[PDB]
């Protein structure tokens, strides 16, 4: 027996719960396990879109040895804080993908990814912990994505790109491919703005916007 | 017995007829009902891509009590004019979606929407009359879309956006999310240009272009 | 009996091989035929992502009368050179599409197209030799695409556009629709940069960038 949850019942979680249901009901063939929202804004349990929603105290208190959680909070500092809490409390991080999520050959993705509908993860890609790939995003050949990286919808991450930990790539951003000899690097905790067209390495902690991308 | 039609046999209609066939043949499981084009440019009936095409006089003259029409004309002033005519003549507005159109939880869409392939309508979205969501467009969590709103392909409408009646959002436009406290508003009859990156409220009747979006 | 191949085992080929397998195993229902990589960088045979990879000398030497090749090299000058070699050596050019590739009515596509997942080819489109439509690209109503045209991912080619031979359209580029009276032309060997917003005819051999698109 198992219990599943989506951690976060705001916009991120409510748009991932259908995806978590595709993962659980169809890709895992599991019509038996219950799935709930966790949200620490809650004191008393409520329902959100027809699902039981409870705080983490209540979720921990459930008498089941086999808990699986997708963290659906886009802020990667919160996501890492919650991931470390879950693992310390013996709760499993749970990767979710949609029926229309395309995974190609020799792809490695750490536990707890949120892979939205219409996402492509292409050939020979490596992805670290609790990756968020929102609707329509792709990661193309030979990319290395670090830990707690967050893509908005419709991110175009071309080939031979290395994205370091905690980077955020905004809606519809386009990133030029690197080369095998010189991967294009997005530095740790960098922010690429919505619609930015990234043609060069982005420094760690930089915010870049526009076409072409410039420091903000 | 029923008769279906796509109103408009130009580019909008010819790229929606396959979608209307997915809706009718697969999602409604209906292999019996006939589907035709209506186009008032026609005097004599013709065929368009292997479908009978006739003007509205001829379509009205069909002896069937149960008519269903998708309006495939992108100009929203024409679309509203035709919708009001159809309803007055006792003809039903017909929502069409593709096999790859994704509708999430607690979504409300008024009759007569054209929801193209690869469209996502995410959690807790409300949409008014004869919405056009062209290929790859999405409407994310908590949005409220008014009447006769038109999206070109690949519109990125993020969460907590309110789009008023008759707005037009151009190809690949990106709209910044609002907040629960302050939805980002696109005003009545506003035009957001292709590739525009919208980061603030757009006034009613405004035309905005570029990255970032500015008045034209 | 037949032998299939993907010509090019770098990023283009490795992200197309899964698509070639969807085409062969599912759309052609063929679990019998072998599929390999050809790559002329190879001296001795190797494996690439669990597929045999050999140079063209070795591929020619295979004793089979019925060879089918998808050219997965994005550089269209190389692609044409290889296509002419294959045809001269009595090897068939092979069109591949994904399970999520959408082809609409009255579409004509010459042999040897690479049609990626989530690609739409809309109504009444005509496409010439060895077309590349990378992930998420679309070609909308009434377009005419010439020979050895290459789309990066997420190209938005709207209606009534004529793209001449050997043009390259970069990641996330948007092209304004033409009219029936005046198709918007992308000239021979033109390059449209990533994220370019094309609102007018592009001259043959021009490089255009930005929003709006300008000569570089
Ligand atoms: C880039 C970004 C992080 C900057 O955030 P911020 O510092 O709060 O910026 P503000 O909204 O205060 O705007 C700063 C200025 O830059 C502009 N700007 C903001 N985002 C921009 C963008 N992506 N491209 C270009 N200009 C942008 C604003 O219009 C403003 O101009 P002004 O000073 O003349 O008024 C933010 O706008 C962004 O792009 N975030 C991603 C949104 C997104 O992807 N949503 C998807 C959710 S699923
Ligand atoms: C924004 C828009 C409505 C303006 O239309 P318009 O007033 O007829 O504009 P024009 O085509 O005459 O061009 C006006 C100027 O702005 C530029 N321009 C036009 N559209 C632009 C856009 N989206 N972004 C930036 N610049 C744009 C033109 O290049 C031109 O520059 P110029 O005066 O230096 O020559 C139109 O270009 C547009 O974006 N429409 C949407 C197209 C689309 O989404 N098609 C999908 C069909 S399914
Ligand atoms: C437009 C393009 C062909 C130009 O290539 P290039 O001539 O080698 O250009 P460079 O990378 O040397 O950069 C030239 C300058 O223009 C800028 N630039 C490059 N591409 C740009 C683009 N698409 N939009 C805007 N500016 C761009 C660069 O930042 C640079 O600015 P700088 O001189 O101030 O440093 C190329 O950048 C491009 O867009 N290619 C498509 C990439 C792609 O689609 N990849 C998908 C692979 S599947
Ligand atoms: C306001 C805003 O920009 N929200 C965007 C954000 O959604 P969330 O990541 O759900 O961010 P929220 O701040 O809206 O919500 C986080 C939720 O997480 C909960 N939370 C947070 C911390 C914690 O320790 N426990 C916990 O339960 C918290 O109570 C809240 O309900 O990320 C999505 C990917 C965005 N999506 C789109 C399409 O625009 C949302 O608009
Ligand atoms: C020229 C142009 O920009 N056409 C774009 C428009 O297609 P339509 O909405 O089909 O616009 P049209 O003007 O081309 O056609 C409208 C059709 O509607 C018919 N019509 C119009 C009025 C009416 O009362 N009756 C009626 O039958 C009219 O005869 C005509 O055949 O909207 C699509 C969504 C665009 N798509 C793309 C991908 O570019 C088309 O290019
Ligand atoms: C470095 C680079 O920009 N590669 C991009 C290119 O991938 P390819 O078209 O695979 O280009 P390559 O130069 O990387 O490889 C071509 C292959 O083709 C082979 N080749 C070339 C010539 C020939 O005669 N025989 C032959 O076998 C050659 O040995 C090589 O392995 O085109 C894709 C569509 C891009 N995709 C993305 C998503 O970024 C790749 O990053
Ligand atoms: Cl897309």
């Amino acid at each position: 027996s198992k219990v599943f949850a989506v951690y976060g019942a705001s916009g991120c979680g409510r748009s991932l719960m259908p995806v978590a249901n595709e993962q659980l009901r169809i890709l895992e063939g599991d019509t038996d396990s219950q799935i709930v929202f966790i949200d620490d804004a809650l004191d008393d349990n409520i329902t959100v879109n027809g699902y039981t929603a409870m705080n983490y105290t209540k979720f921990k208190s459930i008498k089941n040895d086999d808990k699986f959680v997708l963290i659906a909070i886009a802020n990667s500092s919160i996501r890492q804080k919650i991931a470390d809490k879950l693992v310390k409390d013996g709760i499993s991080l749970w990767t979710v993908q949609g029926m229309t999520t395309l995974i190609m050959d020799e792809v490695s993705i750490d536990a707890g990814a949120a892979l939205s509908p219409f996402v492509t993860i292409a050939a020979n890609v490596t992805i670290g912990k609790c990756f968020h790939a929102n609707l329509y995003s792709y990661v193309e050949h030979d990319c290395i994505i670090g830990d707690y990286v967050t893509f908005a919808p419709r991110v175009s991450c071309n080939g031979n790109i290395h994205i370091h930990d905690h980077a955020y790539i905004g809606t519809g951003a386009v990133i030029k491919q690197g080369t095998p000899d010189k991967p294009l690097i997005i530095g740790k905790g960098a922010i690429v703005g919505m619609g930015a067209v990234v043609t060069k390495e982005v420094p760690a902690g930089a915010v870049v916007i526009g076409n072409p991308a410039r420091l903000l």
